[PDB]
């Protein structure tokens, strides 16, 4: 059942808003947070900038001795008498559009070369960015610590503070996403050759995974430059698999010094990844905290929702991150540790009649707290912005505490909230469908992603012709996950990794977007999930190597299926579906026996079978669709029925998007009108005269029904 | 002074719809052209794909003899019977999600490997991709015409026909475009050659330009692979140059074969470069059009507009590529060949209340006249389709012509255009701001766009910092155009290749966008505009190279400008505007005798300055900004009011767009919402209205005699 934060031994939705004491005049706080509060706000959320407290080197400032709004201790002083719990955030890193990323210029100034992020020729990538385990960076940093830490510790809730959730850092690795380029500080790299020492023991055991021919593990150096070889793309898994060990070094450093000065709150991080507001880059981000969230289970990892607009062109983005977040943290609530409120960017518009519609569809897509961010504007002091004076536009309020048109939209949402939160946040969707999540498909940072200068994977210099990142963004994300949404069945993410079987077993089925490469571990689960009753859905391709591209055959036996792979018209037929255009010219031809063929090329070959396999069923397809046609999503639809699932309702629009959330009580069902069109439609429940309902363009209704 | 088709010696908005009859039920064919012509449009336009006509090889059916639907002759029939004129686009290519494009399979099977686009290596770059001026793929293409060609001849409007107007092959270079691949078929490269040649006259004049070490033409190499050297960036502009000429000479072998069968209709071509909803890319494919430009008065280009959704992401895209287009083809209306009506892409959604706003801004924007592609959805004949069965969704009619949504939306529009469009076609706007364009910084196609993935041109290899293709996407069309059309300032573009300086004195200031280089034709025009007595407002750099980046410093030296090139903070002010993000780290830094500095570094170095020259005025800036701040808007504001310039109305909702449309007669005011918000405001001359989110208002003002 489901998780959700707990005030009093109750169900509490974390209702935040972001305000930024630094920049606000100080005369002006009170009237914000009073304004915050009024809108229902329990909590409320702010960077502590070490540039803006740390004036010069070992002078501290808390106190607006300097300036007013150095007066951090005042701040904390309001959120108590104004009864609002305060999230901080003292970095080191901050970003939020403030200079150096919130670094002191006099840091930047002093620090060595070899204290910065380096590229492969030794160059400094940019000169706000540290290498996160730089020693120097490390020793500053912990001075920084030193000072704003006591402060911290003093004024948590168990000292009757108002302190409730720190967040450690901010968005780490996102400049090795942004900046098109990763860290070849040496500090770094020394690492790196540890981490595959330990990883192999022996030169020859690594030779024998990369087919290389190292005399020693002096020979090896980081991978760099394009992959032309498998041995090159072994390097660079291990390298992906390196970095996510690094991040965990870094945090678990913070975490120990934070924890010395008796600081026992919720410690929280955030996770980056919507640009030009789609999110289909988030996957590979939250791919990198991997190592984090398995060694950490008392670090709360929120989403940074950026959604810009609310249409059909994004609908399918904030609903596969929440899901994808649930999938890698199953024991904590799905939450926004930065949820948009205004836009940060003056010439990209953020409406409060979209935003409203986003807060909505966030709660029928299983949010169970969120920060508005920022529900204050701010005007940066002392030319500390990043970009220009203006720190966000057309938030809740205004830097002076005027309310805005947000104001409204954001207090109509909290009202919906507050009287509904008891049942809400206890409600489940009946997910009959599974979709799985492979990790390795993911790890791709370093040489393939949307944000990356030079393409350095291109795998048909490899023998192959799915690419893991094409796989992952348009097959699976902008596809099947689009497409279920598009035809409101539900679905739950499962993380593949350690998976239990008994897990997997609650579903009618379980469908597995599949590359060439998958390891023995997965391939031998997933062969278990059929063989004692499961029902799965794999596509494009039975798998035949292992994550180092290395033979593995695993689930092929197992399923005893025989294929080759042959060129024909993209175009096939399936289950009577004609001219369904895949993404390859290549396609699997599986062999008829004991099974039912139910795809076919243009040459009437079979590229997709049904068999019975013990207990269990399994339907390969030999081609690739992700959401580009009707035939799509005709195919989609034919495949959920093939297990008899049905939708929840009958809507007689079938561009009305909804979601039926229930408990012992309660149900609601959300409507979500993606579309610039006034839609006027009835449904009734698929389980027993129908209702109409009209709503307006981007719009939202929710229905409540006592059971 | 406004060009615009003209019907009846008056003029006429062309309204035309896309109905392909290849693709529609031939018993359906008359109700698909009757509902079209009571939405009031008056033309009709479709391919004529030769691959559907040209059954095997010298085997043709233009009357259903094979299949209902490949009965040409009958569709032309019924457009007549139906009162529309037509328009007809024989190809050879069609594109339009046909299977090879419109090439016949038995054509590609049977050509020969010399007769397809090659990679550098001589491979085949794509089974349905022909070289353009292939012996073969000509020979072929000139018996199709044969056929097709004296059908047409027999149909035009001279012959009590419906045929007005012919649309040559179809967006010629699109895929250079899409791939980022060159033809490297040996013959294209001979022409290369005989060009490069013909430009130097000699191998000592080109070394001298291209700083190469060739002992004569035979050593020199199509150029291929990144640009690592100012010698490769020579090679790889003087390439783009070829395929302009290239695409001219192709383009020319069409027309003349045309003109032999008695064609004398109006001929047409068609601008792609939409992407996900923006077209910051179009002007790139206007450019590659130059010497078709140039050298065919009488071939009208039109635009392909795809704008998927209408807000204010996207909102700045059509004006700039309709004054890109004015700008080119300043003798010809500005029009879109295929204007988005439903949506190519089931997952992309093309919204009628969307759409209707596109069509009335489109008015506003200086459009002419229009084809709503697709007006009527195709079903794909037996498997024909690039893609799925079906081709479009959204649109007015469905392939069995249902009318959907869009339909009533195209109608109303239709009904105003047809009741203002002898006035409405007549107006301009009033335009003080000219914003040059300079077409070598677009000359990138084959190593540095949007489509193109691996980056050919990185300039930092060069000793350079400023992109050309940054500089015109991001400086010109995402900044200064945008900002313009936000701030509801007309502007006009002008071609500055062979520019006339009387055209430039209308104005009261003109803005140049300039990177290091710029030819020694563009820096004398520059130089005279203002020593004559005009405003130029120049920025990010005073230009000290030519298109060949060599020492080229006439506008600078004319202007007794000295800058040094230093790193400082992003950050500058200018006009006492604070906090003013800059592109770069590195600046101009000018000396200031005889000038007034106006922007300063976070150290207070001169960055920007104004001065006098001969009877004219200068204002350099050393910084590149665009529109990504509030800053931004204000210092484009107090750049426009440097020479008193003054927007047409007070409006008082600042996020309220209005174009201010008029003759002698008569004044039309277009209010453009672009906003998921109703907004009420008032107005006046230099009162009060409410429209709903991602809408519009248009109010008619007759202009009293004096
Ligand atoms: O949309 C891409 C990502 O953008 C980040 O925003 C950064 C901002 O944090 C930073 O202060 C400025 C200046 O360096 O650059 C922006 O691009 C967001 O934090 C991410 O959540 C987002 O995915
Ligand atoms: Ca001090
Ligand atoms: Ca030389
Ligand atoms: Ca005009
Ligand atoms: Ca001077």
């Amino acid at each position: 059942s489901e998780k959700y934060f707990v005030k009093n031994g109750q169900p509490h939705f974390l209702i935040s808003g972001e305000v930024h004491y630094f920049r606000i005049n100080p005369k002006l706080w009170r009237n914000h947070l009073q304004l915050l509060k009024q809108t229902g706000a329990d909590t409320v959320s702010t960077y502590i900038p070490w540039d803006w407290h740390e004036i010069e080197e070992d002078d501290f400032d808390f106190e607006g001795k300097t300036h007013p709004a150095r007066n951090l201790i005042r701040f904390i002083k309001l959120c108590k008498e104004e009864n609002l719990d305060l999230i901080v955030k003292p970095g080191p890193y901050i970003l939020a559009e403030y200079e150096n990323q919130g670094l002191p210029s006099w840091l930047l100034k002093k620090l060595s070369k070899n204290a910065f992020a380096l590229d492969e020729n030794g160059n400094v990538i940019s000169p706000d960015l540290v290498s996160y385990l730089s020693d120097e960076f490390l020793e500053y940093t912990f001075k920084w610590y030193d000072k704003v830490m006591p402060i911290i510790s003093k004024h948590q809730k168990e000292h009757y503070g108002p302190i409730t959730m720190m967040q450690l850092c901010n968005e780490i690795g996102v400049f090795q996403w942004l900046s098109g380029k990763s860290d070849y500080n040496p500090k770094v790299i020394n690492l790196y050759k540890e981490f595959i020492i330990q990883r192999y023991k022996t030169i020859e055991k690594l030779n024998s995974v990369y087919s290389t021919n190292y005399n020693s593990f002096d020979d090896l150096k980081a991978p760099s430059g394009k992959i032309k070889l498998r041995s090159d793309y072994c390097a660079y898994f291990d390298f992906h698999l390196f970095f996510r060990e690094y991040y965990n070094k870094y945090i678990s450093i913070l975490k120990n010094k934070i924890r010395s000065f008796g600081i026992n709150i919720k410690l929280t991080h955030n996770i980056p990844g919507w640009i030009y507001g789609n999110a289909s880059e988030l996957p590979m981000l939250i791919s990198t905290y991997s190592e984090i969230m398995k060694n950490h289970p008392d670090i709360i990892f929120g989403l940074d929702h950026i959604p810009e607009f609310v249409s059909f062109r994004n609908a399918h983005s904030d609903l596969a991150c929440n899901k994808i977040l649930e999938a890698m943290q199953p024991e904590a609530p799905v939450w926004a540790a930065q949820f948009q409120a205004g836009t940060r960017e003056h010439h990209v518009k953020a409406y409060a009649k979209d935003l409203e519609t986003f807060y909505i569809a966030s709660l029928a897509h299983g949010i169970k707290g969120f920060n508005y961010y920022m529900f204050s504007q701010g005007i940066n002091p002392e030319g500390k912005g990043f970009y220009g004076k203006t720190f966000y536009f057309q938030t809740a309020l205004d830097a002076a505490s005027n309310k805005l048109a947000l104001y409204d939209s954001i207090k109509k949402v909290n009202r919906f909230i507050r009287k509904e939160q008891k049942d809400l946040l206890r409600t489940n969707v009946n997910s009959e469908i599974c979709v799985g999540f492979y990790k390795p498909y993911f790890f791709t940072e370093l040489i393939s992603s949307q944000l990356l200068k030079e393409k350095k994977l291109n795998v048909e210099e490899l023998g192959l012709y799915i690419d893991p990142r094409f796989l992952r963004e348009e097959i699976l994300f902008n596809g099947l996950l689009r497409g279920l949404q598009t035809l409101n069945y539900n679905y739950d993410v499962v993380d593949l990794e350690n998976c239990d079987l008994k897990s997997l077993t609650a579903y009618k089925q379980l469908w597995i977007t599949s590359a060439e490469f998958m390891d023995a571990e997965t391939q031998n689960l997933l062969s278990e999930f059929v063989l004692n009753g499961g029902n799965l859905i794999l596509y494009p391709a039975v798998p035949t190597l292992d994550n180092y591209l290395n033979r593995c055959e695993i689930l092929k036996n197992n399923f005893g299926i025989e294929f080759i792979t042959k060129d024909s018209s993209h175009k096939v037929s399936a289950f009577g579906i004609e001219d369904v255009f895949t993404a390859f010219s290549k396609k699997q031809i599986y062999n008829d026996t004991n099974s039912k063929p139910i795809a076919f090329t243009q040459e009437n070959e079979i590229c997709g079978i049904r068999k019975k396999i013990g207990k269990g069923e399994l339907t390969i397809l030999g081609f690739a669709f992700g959401y580009t046609s009707d035939e799509h999503l005709e195919l989609i639809d034919k495949l959920v029925k093939l297990n008899k699932i049905k939708r929840e309702l009958f809507v007689s629009d079938k561009d009305i998007q909804f979601v039926v959330r229930e408990n012992n009580k309660s149900r609601y069902i959300f409507f979500l009108n993606y579309h610039n069109e006034r839609k006027t439609f009835n449904y009734r429940k698929s389980s027993e005269k129908s209702e109409e309902i009209s709503i307006a363009p981007f719009s939202y209704k929710v229905i409540k029904e006592n059971k």
